[PDB]
């Protein structure tokens, strides 16, 4: 059961770190696309 | 998509330069013809 524990289980102190990371990466990427999809709006400020 | 971007797209900062150029060339050429079509009117100021 020790062996199967180290194989099959997850230590949640690691998991929650992975979660915090991934959540930051998503909220980031979303907020990034808020800008990437607005950089083409600099176009029609020029000559329109 | 990078490759197809550099092939098929236009960088608009180049385009708008081409536009400004062409517009100047048209407005110019028009205003030029305002004179070229009036140089023959110097004729009938002479002997009529």
């Amino acid at each position: 059961t020790n062996v199967r524990s180290r194989i099959k289980d997850t230590d949640f102190a690691a998991e929650t770190a992975a979660l915090s990371k991934n959540q930051v990466l998503q909220q980031a990427g979303t907020a990034i696309l808020a800008q990437a999809n607005q950089l083409p709006q600099a176009v029609l400020s020029l000559l329109r």
